[PDB]
């Protein structure tokens, strides 16, 4: 009975994603944007996490695609790009990846990954599948998909 | 620099495995290949170094359509770099460098989405941070190096 929370945007928060080893520029951002304008402290962006105690434990960044420009589905239609997806160290294989994933599957819509070499197996399990390579589309990434009608 | 247009083989499709960056690219190549697809000794978006018979340091490279992707001004089209990597017991020795130095010959903008740790690197070719897009770019971290007239 773990839940999957909006996170809100904070020198805290922000100071959490210390924390994740996928941190970059997207994080760079967020701090430049909140110290730049202060009403947007406390506000909402496009990271979802799930927290134990008061301690955020493992998040996950959605974004929906204009799939119109980006051929990976059925006659080109929309789909959540999935990101960062990431859970703390003494918190994995509990349940809060799976937990944040099937939340993204709440919203009934096609979703592209593109996932960590090293769990690939855990893609498995979410029952994503790979695409086939496009060289002119893909260009180095390994993409995986999944949409309803597969696992919800 | 010793750079070179990979071909596609059997043998050289073995040495990609060496690589860590090894994926559904490579897989497809070998699918297309063995199933007849492709041709024995084709050509492909990789340019290597070798050291003895043994590719040692290789690299995607192919030209990107900048109408579909603003990275640089005026939407001008632009090379996407990728894969770029050297074996261990070759690192620092020029090769890598030697590769980003054979794409920029071209004289025309690059665009990369590099590794972690190997950001002190990319900021030796003077490659630079693009101001974060998050609908262009989605937690990808993407650096760009354009010719200065
Ligand atoms: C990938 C990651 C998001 C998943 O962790 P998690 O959400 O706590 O894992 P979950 O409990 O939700 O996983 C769902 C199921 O897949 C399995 N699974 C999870 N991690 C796995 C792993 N890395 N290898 C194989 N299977 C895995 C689990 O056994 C789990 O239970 P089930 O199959 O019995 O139903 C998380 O471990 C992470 O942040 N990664 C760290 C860095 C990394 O990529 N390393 C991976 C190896 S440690
Ligand atoms: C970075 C990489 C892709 C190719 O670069 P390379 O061929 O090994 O390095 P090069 O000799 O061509 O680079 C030349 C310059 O980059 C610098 N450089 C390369 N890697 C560096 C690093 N990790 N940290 C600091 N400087 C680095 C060299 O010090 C050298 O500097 P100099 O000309 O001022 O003396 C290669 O190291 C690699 O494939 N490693 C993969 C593992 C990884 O990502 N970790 C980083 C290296 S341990
Ligand atoms: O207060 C109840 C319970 O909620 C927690 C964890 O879910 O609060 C966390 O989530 C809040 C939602 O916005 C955050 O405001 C707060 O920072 C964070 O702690 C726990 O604090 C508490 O057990
Ligand atoms: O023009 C070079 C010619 O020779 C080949 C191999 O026959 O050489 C490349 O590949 C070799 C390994 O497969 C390397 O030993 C060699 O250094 C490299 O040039 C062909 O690629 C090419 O037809
Ligand atoms: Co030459
Ligand atoms: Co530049």
């Amino acid at each position: 009975m773990t839940k999957v929370e909006r996170l809100l945007i904070n020198y805290k928060t922000l100071e959490e994603f210390k924390k994740f080893k996928e941190y970059g520029i997207q994080e760079l951002s967020m701090l430049e944007e909140l110290q730049d304008n202060i009403i947007e402290n406390d506000s909402t962006s496009p990271f979802y996490g799930i927290y134990f105690g008061d301690k955020l434990v493992a998040r996950m960044s959605l974004y929906q695609v204009n799939g119109k420009s980006n051929p990976y589905f059925d006659n080109r239609q929309d789909y959540l790009e999935l990101w960062k997806l990431e859970v703390l160290p003494g918190y994995q294989n509990r349940g809060y990846g799976r937990a944040l994933v099937e939340f993204a599957k709440s919203f009934k819509m096609p979703i592209r990954t593109n996932p960590r070499m090293k769990s690939a197996e855990f893609w498995n399990k979410m029952n994503f599948k790979t695409v086939k390579y496009d060289m002119a589309r893909d260009k180095g990434e390994d993409p995986l998909i999944w949409h309803p009608d597969m696992d919800r």
